[PDB]
């Protein structure tokens, strides 16, 4: 129950199942929200270490941290301290697929994010689940409103260790909880890089700078 101050924390907790295999992850982060950028720590707490590539979770672990133009109303920091929802569907190139659903709010004065993550149909010989990708590139996500409702379609680009690259068509939606102010179109331009990790990926660090800007 507050306002978005210039340095914000969040905890993040996510539950989910790539292939079948279950696992837990926790987390915390910190970042400046008007200057779009954060970092987080990650740690497997179940289901470790995980026998799928850490890059299809990078993604899922925070639009409260987006730097706008004072002309693009900021539609998920005003959501607080209520907060958002959002669902995403990632369609990878080789069949696998992920759904993503997570819920954001603010209590005691730092973001909480809970997530839940389906994976599923990755070949068993594919990049995912042989580990084969390292990192992802910087994209694009084109962001507009609909049906009451913000969109985000993103062509997101995994590296492939062995060179090339591996692509995923995302779309997700973002709701938040009260109606609020929605903009026009624009573009979320983002970088995001795994800064640590421990040989096993049970202990991940990232960082990920995001600025809206109109096409």
């Amino acid at each position: 129950m507050a306002i978005i101050k210039e340095f914000m924390r969040f905890k993040v907790h996510m539950e989910g199942s790539v292939n079948g295999h279950e696992f837990e992850i926790e987390g915390e982060g910190e970042g400046r929200p008007y200057e779009g950028t954060q970092t987080a720590k990650l740690k497997v707490t179940k289901g470790g270490p995980l026998p799928f590539a850490w890059d299809i979770l990078s993604y899922q672990f925070s639009k409260a941290y987006v730097k706008h133009p004072a002309d693009i109303p900021d539609y998920l920091k005003l959501s607080f301290p209520e907060g958002f929802k959002w669902e995403r569907v990632m369609n990878f190139e080789d069949g696998g697929v992920v759904t993503v659903t997570q819920d954001s709010s603010l209590q005691d004065g730092e973001f909480i994010y809970k997530v839940k993550l389906h994976g599923t149909n990755f070949p068993s010989d594919g990049p995912v689940m042989q580990k084969k990708t390292m990192g992802g590139e910087a994209s694009s996500e084109r962001m507009y409103p609909e049906d009451g409702a913000l969109k985000g379609e993103i062509k997101v680009r995994l590296k492939l260790k062995d060179g090339g690259h591996y692509d995923a068509e995302v779309k997700t939606t973002y709701k938040a909880k009260k109606p609020v102010q929605l903009p026009g179109a624009y573009n979320a331009n983002y970088k995001l890089d795994i800064t640590s990790h421990n040989e096993d990926y049970t202990i991940v660090e990232q960082y990920e700078r995001c600025e809206g800007r109109h096409s």
